[PDB]
């Protein structure tokens, strides 16, 4: 709808280790969304935690956080129309098995544990997200000198 | 059969050219296989625009589709190869990028409907009419790819 | 999409060696992260190439199959990752150009399937057999990525 | 030197058979500079042989002639400060073989006879190509949108 | 020339705002990524007035000192820190000659810059002198310690 | 000085470091790129004589016997590539044997860091290309074949 529509991006501790992170920024520069917040970060075991408290009562939940302890993490706020759905358009399925070659994990990732990036899965979730992993003040406010080759309307 | 001297109409519009997609537009055509047989950057007058877009002169925004046409230039191009209409379509990416799949011109590059950097023709008539519209016949250059063989099996 | 170790035979035909196709097909499955085993150009004898197609001896367009696939070079390869196979052909694209999806190769290259760049085995008993026909065992080249646990979850 | 500098650069037959219109294309554009003008053209040998008219008693004349008769030629007129130079730069050494890797022909190209593309040597130079390759209404003109974050001024 | 042999050695890299808003910042880190060098602190930041005053003092004594603040200020920029053999050095290689005229193609402003003014990229020009800026950009604690897991391949001792 | 030859041809192998770290696609389109015609490629894992020979002129060195263990932990992507001054120009693709002086736009210059990870070996002499290709492939693993863009890639023959 809105064109100040925000996500929460993530590249994963293989992602990084893995040397993704231009590929991946590329990917969403290219399509038109607007980087507003960035920075690498290897978070507290609390703070992935409460990312993840959706699975908290689901198995290997201890596994899964200690992975994501394990190396550093790229976190991301893009901006743009319908960035929420179109961003996880651009990551491809979640499960690397099931992605289309063209998005990030159909050209980059094999194991869904290995996935190698993360995007909000809707707008009340990429809010929840971006208080999570940054301050207000890091995200930054800025107008695209090509916004108006990017969109039609606001 | 289809065959392989059909020709589309595939345009880069004013948003793709000031956003620098010129090249890799033109990329994923040539990568493709197929043939570059016209090509100018043209900034058409309005009457030319009017009658690209004839099937829209009744609705409100066809005003300001023709504005936003005549904003910058063109990238004009005639392209030749096997059901190279229906394919360029696909390579294009669905009209609406919002809906295209990534891998796509508009999958890649574009979010709005109404800035989505790129024209490619619907059908083989509406391309002959385009191709019409937009060129003059002596701006189609006959020639035969080094590697035609090798792309092609007939025709 | 079992075993870390499943192989697949991928093959660039003699038009994707013609027209310049080895390095970006490479890097297709470099880039997911499947492992190469095993390479080499090669100019295979017909009766080799009659055997590859075995399963099509009795359909009429078989001799010009095997006169077109000994036309020019081929670059035989052995990639290795879960579901390599299945995965393999989701990154090559439709078999018929025609009908694949842009991101894939024959989406990003090819245009006619009698030339449509690649081949890769359809079936993991297809594959264990095209590799066996197309490679010496001592071909097969045994190593560990430095990144097999960033691509793989252990 | 001003920001509407402007030079002729043009993609050879070759060029245009290999299929580097894109990437070359690509090259100028993600420089900053700006396409003013562009057409795929098949000239007469009258315009090549004005074009060549300095070389008309080299001994590769006739042949160059000739050569540049045998395909399309991608014909465009680039704009930006000191473009005519750095096009230059862009392109590498006119001999592909003292060319170095990161320009076209150091990227692209072997024989000096089969060097992919041409630009303007000078300033004056590139006035009367450009006069003679292109009609002036064909040139267009037009303001990037990010003309500011490529020039300090014009 | 003389490079430098430590591993650890850090460089600071900024991309401007004219390479942000010109789309430059997942070509810049795909350059240093794949020459093998680890990135260990970045962040999009609007950084204030004295902080950029501080980032010049070297050339705070030069007439042009004013005008780089204020363009400096006109946009975001994507700070880093890039840690290996020769970063200092080698980083200011990949980024080309400072002035884009007299940059080779294949460097960063060889492959996307045209004036000094807008020269899409800013790295150390001295191990001091990234140690300054490295604490003057980044707070202590958002420099990040990992290992790369192709450590042994890019590099033959310590 | 630069070959005239068009059929000349050089040995180009990626060293076990340019595998691990995904490099194989990205050089062998530097060369593909440029117009040479690969004629001979396999992945190998070459005994350790094999390797000694290789480097048999830096037998009295005292890093030789790392040098040949370094060479034998990982796979090698072996090629021969033919074009006009392709062992020259091979090497000026490959960039300064030493990364650290090589130029970025080259495969060093874009990839490496250490000269004893310099991800690529080129020939750098005709007469030791000739060695090399003879070492490292059995004769019937070059391949004859014709580019269809040769006379776009060439002026002469
Ligand atoms: N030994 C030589 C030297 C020059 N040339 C010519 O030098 C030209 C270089 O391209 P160009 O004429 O468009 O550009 P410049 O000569 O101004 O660098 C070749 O394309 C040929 O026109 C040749 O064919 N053989």
């Amino acid at each position: 709808s809105m064109s100040n529509e925000q996500t929460f991006i993530a590249i994963k501790p293989d992602g990084v280790q893995r040397g993704l992170i231009g590929p991946i920024i590329s990917r969403f520069e290219n399509r038109g969304f607007k980087l507003v917040a960035m920075k690498l970060v290897s978070p507290p075991q609390s703070q992935l935690e409460q990312h993840y408290a959706d699975l908290s009562d689901k198995p290997f939940f201890k596994g899964l956080v200690s992975y994501m302890l394990s190396g550093p993490i790229c976190a991301m706020v893009w901006e743009g129309r319908d960035v929420v759905k179109t961003g996880r358009t651009i990551l491809g399925a979640t499960n690397p098995l099931a992605s289309a070659p063209g998005t990030i994990r159909g050209d980059f990732a094999i194991d869904v544990g290995r996935n190698v990036c993360h995007g909000s899965d809707s707008v009340e979730n990429a809010k929840k997200e971006i208080a999570l992993w940054f301050k207000p003040e890091e995200l930054i406010s800025w107008k695209s000198a090509t916004f108006d080759w990017v969109y039609e309307k606001a």
